[PDB]
């Protein structure tokens, strides 16, 4: 395969649950190896603007999350906001790709300022120290120049900022398109085969 | 009227041609005078995503667009890229809020660093120095080091940066609903009324 | 009226809570919708250094308020420190001008580098994205380089830093008189009517 | 009536005290409020460059300037350079705009400074710290990295930084054109009505 | 004894005279020498705020506070804005520590553009040349970012920035008791004993 | 002689196109050899605010202005804006000092970012990169935080700013002698004599 | 001649008085007209440190130093310290190259804050302005990091900070020889013959 | 005693070697132990500007200066310039004060950037990041903009920049007191007696 064999997914609590329930798909369907994190407004928020019926605790929510995305067992792993003994804790660990979809404004924060009050967070930090992939997807708007400041840090340091801004030049018709589009942007970032969005000009030899 | 009696809105060649031109349509329904100006690569963008069949000089634009948003004679002004007689070329003018929407890195950059190579970077580097309304609506994923910091440094300056990143919070149906959202923050930034995104909160008096 | 319709007053732990509360209540006299937030620590320090009995939990503390005041029914709305469906967590909602009085420097730091962890830091977010009113009213002595790095960096970005620090030349008798100059200028700068503290020299034509 | 009732409008030692005289002469004309000071240094440069005969205390200034402008008794108060007791000083004054024309190189560095050795630079001090309009209209050429430093930390606080430097668009034929057009260019800053200079473009719709 | 033998203690024109003459008073009683100085708008600002009637110049003013405190001859040692050959304006002076209560912003400025305008201001000159204590209480509401980066700036340079700014923990009941509430804290961090503000938490051993 | 053999003029569209032509005039006057570079903006504003009838093209204008200054044949060279082929395009060339006089803000910024999108743009960056003279003349009020971050960039590196800011401690009796003020300042910096501006105190011994 | 024709020598009140007479005679020496200014500060260092009894007002101090030095009448031009009239005020002027010896932390201050509170902080603005020579003479120790930071940014902007440092390696024998030492300096500085230190090396041709 | 008990003192390659060799003299005279270190740059200094024969190899030269000094035996260490196993390498050695009498810009340099290339610059790392006193004598003139760098980093990290600038105001007959008040400078700093230079004002009560 192309890409890394297994990715930290941390949803937290912008808008955008849908982003996140959508990569976690893909990402299932590549045949990747998940470990799932998931904030309390992350939370919150899925309640608010979807249909999805997450169970709260770690198991319960990663059986229920193996049943809808139909993983095998084992492909999804979920930890709990202070599990230190889980991979993510440690730079020890084997490498993982991490993304936070969607990413708030406070973890944005957290992360570009050290913070490690959660296990998102410090996961953030162990990918930054052992040169991991990080990938953040903030979805804010306006943003403030305290928003600018904290994702210029972490692209200067090497973290992808990848805003949930879609496109439209493949013209969607629908919120699906829409979210695939970001969805495809990530794994493109990621190096993760996807065929949602076309390779533009691939086809295009002169002019 | 709360907001602006006149906005000078400027489409630049990012993909997202539908929010300017919903933007457009709702400033001409708030019965405002709009100084309308759009980029050589815009009208390519607007060619490629929409089926909107804009022509190409600023008269026969100009009526075309009056007729496409029902707008009174002269309530739409357009402007082509190199016209200073313009009012937005000098801080002498009248008064009016800029907006650039959509808004592509190469105009993002232009305005940061003072460029004035057309009339809508002229027209923004005006707003700055009378310390007039300037929004930016950059459309791009991911951001790297370089627009961040074209962005911050307008922000410190007063520019609002509004990237074109909607919400799920009002459990959109359709592209369109995902675009009046984007267009709805841009209403509320300069301060003129819409009805398309609720008030937050606004019944909620306790818990 | 002039001035704000909305408040969102936060009262933060820092010493100084007859300040918030002073303030509370001239707010409330001036017929302004106040927006009540409180943190854990704060309500430590009111029960420390003053005689008021606020009850815990939102909905008795705003019954509580309303009382103490003499508001009107709905005046003083009081929201949880992580209800994020409150008006204060998104720019969404209708305008308010926010000030964190006391600002304890736990709380100053979180705003000036976007933290977001509860509802108070969140709501000074939002303010700073949407370029609305944010004032901080910081009690600390000494003030080490990381206060004032972090006043600077709001400062820079248009919040007001107004330190809990009154004068004297209006011959203050009581210890009153001084937590009414603080108020004073917190009224003056959201320009709210006052007449605690009397217009300088207004009367001075010459010399 | 549009824009601010009173303004604060210091002289200080730079070329250009027609500037200063005309600005005032305009308020006057538009019925504002005049809280007029000027440096020791600018009276030379008054005594240099212009045939007026401006006394040098503050009561026969303020007589003389009343009968030289036209202006109604009161509307013009003169404070000395050490006149602490003049609204200007405090920031509990009522609010006011503050203009200083001409602006030295000198006075621009204690204002970027904080200097406040006088009332000029105390008002200016005053005016930055409660977010009350300056603008400063600096008359200097070359001007070296200290000046340009000193404006530019201003300009990122929000001061304007209005340089004496006419434009020749509307065919100036008279040294006076020129001062009117700086002065234009300062009351339009203010959001004072004027008619010395015409809105440019206004009456142009397309091309 | 604990703490420095000798102290410059420097009053500039900022509102709280109060907080200079309880410092010198406290000073006084723990056996110190104080070398003191007053600055022209000082002596202004305790004419309108107190009602001590302070002499003009230095021998008579010696003599009153010498009365005034109770001090011993010689013990109190008055010197003026332009007397270079006082102990302060030199480094080969014994060492003192020096507390500028309260600093006016201006005062702030110089000593933070190293300015050396009078013997206040070079005496701070010297103090931080020589690594010798340096405290300032500064008494300004709002603070700008001008006022901020000056204190930050003198902060990182290792003065202590000890803004008028009381607490309310110990129940004060008085405009007294805040006035020595502050006065504890320079006291506190000149490291010379007090006994009008306990040490917190002292009792307390568990929990 | 003493001053530049040689001198590329450089005109862009700012307002003071008659500072850019009384430049030429007196440099003809001098005996000096002119490289004359003109922007597109530059012709639009001589147009707009002069009678001067310039021909469009590079021979037809130097024909022209050949016989508008009284020069010599070859004295005055015009270069069009992309034609590489000419002296000021390679550091290798005989040296020349370098005005832009006036200056647009467009061309400021190009000069300050290194842009080098036509003949004027590109001479100033090798005038930089070889330590010759560059004196840039901008004409713009108010200047923004991004005219004056360019301004001191090129100032820091050792170009003149000389913005069209004249005096008037000559007593200027008309356009034109406010016209001469700045050309006379322009011609000081390069070193070459003039008789227009008199030398400040030159007579002056004493006192 | 080699060197500059006219030298303003400002004399500030740092130890060191015996450079700037001794400065001030080998000017005279090298037949330069010199531009002569000393501060109320510098008057007080020389009674103090020398037997020179200089008057107070210019031109008696001009009649004086004229006859202590053997200069020719009209050599030395004395200006106090406000006077505007005289030619190191404006850049206008003839050019001359400028040392303040010994400069002061104060002037040094002064000058890199761009202060203009007399006329040589003024002469100090327009020689950097004017890009004329610049030499500071500071005489302190230690040296804080106001004084490094103030240096630096002057010797960034090309003026020379040539501190009171005499050397050893032409083994002085007298207070004078040391003397020498540093005026030496600041004429192969400035490019002026002086004949008190030898060339370094010039006989060594090999090894 | 009052100061330390142990001095690292490095001489380095700057003029000034008597500097070094006086400071010596009065450490041994107020009985502290000196760990002495020389650099060959600092060995050819003392052999040109002195007539001391200092021997080349460590024990021989401690024989020497321990008699040329006056000594007890172990009273002066000496240490040669790779010695890793002598006291000032480690920060696990005794505290020590250090100082570099004279600096060379060199040695500067190598203390400012963290070089660590002989043992002198190895006993400076020590200094700084154990805290321990470090002053470093520089003897330069001019000084550049990479000296002034230099010095600033290191002062903002508490060490002592004192120059080799002496100052006249004890009136000075001879070279050996001018070299004397830069020596009492440096033992004030150190805080270690010495009666060369008298406590400026240390007499002056009033005036
Ligand atoms: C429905 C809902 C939508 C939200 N949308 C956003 C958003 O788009 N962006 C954002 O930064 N915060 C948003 N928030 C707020 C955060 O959830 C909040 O600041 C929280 O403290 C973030 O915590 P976390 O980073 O641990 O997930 C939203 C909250 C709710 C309830
Ligand atoms: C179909 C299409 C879509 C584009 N989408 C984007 C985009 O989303 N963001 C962007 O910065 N540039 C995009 N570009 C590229 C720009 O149009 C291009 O860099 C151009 O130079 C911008 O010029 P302008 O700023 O004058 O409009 C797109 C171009 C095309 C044709
Ligand atoms: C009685 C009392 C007084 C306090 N006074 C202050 C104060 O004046 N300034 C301050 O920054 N913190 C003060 N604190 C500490 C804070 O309350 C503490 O750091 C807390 O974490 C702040 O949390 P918050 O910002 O959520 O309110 C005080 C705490 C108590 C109990
Ligand atoms: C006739 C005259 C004209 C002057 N022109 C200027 C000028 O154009 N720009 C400037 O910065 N200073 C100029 N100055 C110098 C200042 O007046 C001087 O530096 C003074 O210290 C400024 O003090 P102030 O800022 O209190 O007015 C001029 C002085 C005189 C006498
Ligand atoms: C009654 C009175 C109160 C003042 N209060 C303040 C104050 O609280 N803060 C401040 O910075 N300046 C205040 N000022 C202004 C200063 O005194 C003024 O800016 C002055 O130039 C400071 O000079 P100094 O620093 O030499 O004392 C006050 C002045 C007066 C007369
Ligand atoms: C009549 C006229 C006057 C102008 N005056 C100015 C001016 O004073 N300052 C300025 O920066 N731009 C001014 N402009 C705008 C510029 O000409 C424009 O931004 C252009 O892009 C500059 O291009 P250039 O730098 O290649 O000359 C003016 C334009 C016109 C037509
Ligand atoms: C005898 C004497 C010696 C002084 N020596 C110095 C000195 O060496 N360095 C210094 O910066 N200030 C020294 N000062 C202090 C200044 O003179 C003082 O700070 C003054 O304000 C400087 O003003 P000026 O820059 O206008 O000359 C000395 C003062 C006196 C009376
Ligand atoms: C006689 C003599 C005098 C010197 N004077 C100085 C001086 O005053 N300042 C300086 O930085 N270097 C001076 N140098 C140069 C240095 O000694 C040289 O740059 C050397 O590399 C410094 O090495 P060090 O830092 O290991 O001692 C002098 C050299 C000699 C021989
Ligand atoms: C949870 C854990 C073992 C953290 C230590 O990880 P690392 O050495 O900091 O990468
Ligand atoms: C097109 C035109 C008249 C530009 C000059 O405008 P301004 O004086 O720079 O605001
Ligand atoms: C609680 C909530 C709906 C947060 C989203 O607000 P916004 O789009 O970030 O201003
Ligand atoms: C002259 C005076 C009362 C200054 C105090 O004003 P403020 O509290 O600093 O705005
Ligand atoms: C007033 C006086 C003797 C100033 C010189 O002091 P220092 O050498 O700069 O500490
Ligand atoms: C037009 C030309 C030959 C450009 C190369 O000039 P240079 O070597 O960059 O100074
Ligand atoms: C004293 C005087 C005429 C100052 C003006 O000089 P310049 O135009 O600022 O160089
Ligand atoms: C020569 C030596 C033992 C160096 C180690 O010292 P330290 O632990 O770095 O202070
Ligand atoms: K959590
Ligand atoms: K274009
Ligand atoms: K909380
Ligand atoms: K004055
Ligand atoms: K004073
Ligand atoms: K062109
Ligand atoms: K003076
Ligand atoms: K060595």
């Amino acid at each position: 395969m192309s890409g890394p064999e297994r990715i930290t997914l941390a949803m937290t609590g912008a808008s955008g649950a849908q982003y996140g329930l959508r990569l976690l798909d893909c990402l299932v369907q590549e045949e990747r190896e998940v470990h799932f994190l998931i904030s309390k407004a992350a939370q919150l928020v899925m309640a608010t603007e979807t249909d999805v019926a997450l169970p709260a605790k770690p198991q319960a929510m990663q059986a229920f999350l193996t049943e809808y995305c139909g993983a095998a067992a084992g492909q999804i792993r979920v930890f709990g906001q202070n599990d230190w003994m889980a991979p993510p804790a440690s730079g020890s660990s084997a490498p993982n790709a991490m993304v936070i979809c969607p990413c708030s404004t406070g973890t944005l924060s957290a992360v570009a300022t050290g913070a490690c009050n959660n296990l998102i967070e410090r996961a953030a930090d162990v990918a930054l120290k052992e040169r991991r992939p990080l990938v953040l997807v903030p979805r804010e708007a306006p943003f403030s120049s305290i928003h600018l400041e904290n994702m210029l840090k972490l692209s200067n340091l090497g973290a992808v900022i990848l805003p949930a801004a879609p496109g439209f030049f493949h013209q969607p018709q629908s919120v699906e398109d829409l979210v695939d589009f970001v969805v495809a942007r990530i794994l493109n970032t990621l190096g993760i085969p996807q065929d949602m969005l076309p390779r533009w000009g691939e086809q295009h030899l002169v002019s």
